[PDB]
């Protein structure tokens, strides 16, 4: 596994069935919320190549150490989607493990090779 | 991992232990009502081989982003099947998250190697 | 990745930090019910070496196809159990995934190097 | 994938898209109430750096084999944690699958290197 540099490459790795690995770095990204400084890295075991236009996966991720309620059981699923043009968002929607109720959501936007990096 | 062109590259590949990528492209395969041309990668961490003449996989994947319900929680359940004739299916369920009741399903048929394809 | 010959191998590899998979040939394995000629391969994401006697590990599979109730949203899951012997067992037991009920249970037994085979 | 020796390596291969796998060692490990002598290895697909001083990633567990409760459904949550001192610890939420209950909790803290070990 290496860094997917292009869109192009990530395409390429996609259709010759490589595991694709997100790292996306948050003070590189833009929010709507303050996000502290940190790297989050990913590996969804399903991605999707949408008109070679979009790159898509997603992560529905549990936690007991979500802001929005510490200690309870959450999910944060987020939604990854790369255009071709290398604009990067992360769409993150918080959800009550048991009962599915959304608590909340944020959203950040990065670019390709800068906030957000693909290997594969 | 390789591109696994053959039904018995594919058992054997199973038989010693690889752990196995399924990539479609749907525009290359056969369906009910028409789906927007996309590439499709799933890697399942289980496999089967079924006597020496079929190979059987599934996937149980959370959306909120599925058509049939935009925004609600969703299970996309696949259940990938492969003959030894190289005639390939997916049936995907969707299914609500927290109730578990059907929402629909459709299938898609298609051809190891042209629209199906396998790595490992 | 490799075959993991013998029980040593495999405590080794998993102390080593690799990914463990393991290939159930069902003919070669001996249960109360008939099971279908199959081979199953399964690499669970977690491992753990009792004493230094007892390899565990487990699967949550969700499916659809489940004999004791087709159709219907259920859980197999299956514990891998491997002793220093050589000897390993899977117990599988089957739950409805909304309710968690037991549906049912199943225990295969195997040799390692034999029915059993380890990867990794 | 290699041994992981000190905090940086760690770091450096996360912000590499490298896939993290880790090992315990629970009796060099220290816990409120004593553990029995077992490895425990996990790999989970995600993980994050806080600052560039902590390490964090966790796993939700489902088992029928939890002491607190055999043969109920539980999911034993592990929230992973390593420090750029190396010192790690381990902190398990025991959840009843069904209700989300909290059924309970311990913890082991550890050593980078000697009780917790790092590979990747």
């Amino acid at each position: 596994a290496v860094e997917l540099n292009t869109f192009q490459n990530i395409v390429d790795a996609i259709a010759e069935g490589k595991r694709i690995t997100f790292v996306i770095n948050l003070k590189k990204c833009t929010s709507e919320m303050p996000l502290n400084s940190a790297i989050v890295s990913v590996t969804p075991n399903a991605v999707m190549v949408i008109g070679d236009s979009r790159v898509t996966a997603s992560d529905r991720h549990f936690t007991l150490d979500d802001p929005l309620a510490r200690g309870t059981p959450m999910f944060d699923y987020s939604k990854f989607n790369l255009d071709s043009e290398g604009d990067a968002s992360i769409k993150t929607t918080v959800l009550n493990a048991s009962s599915y109720e959304r608590l909340g959501s944020y959203q950040m936007n990065c670019k390709l090779g800068d906030g957000f990096k693909v290997f594969g």
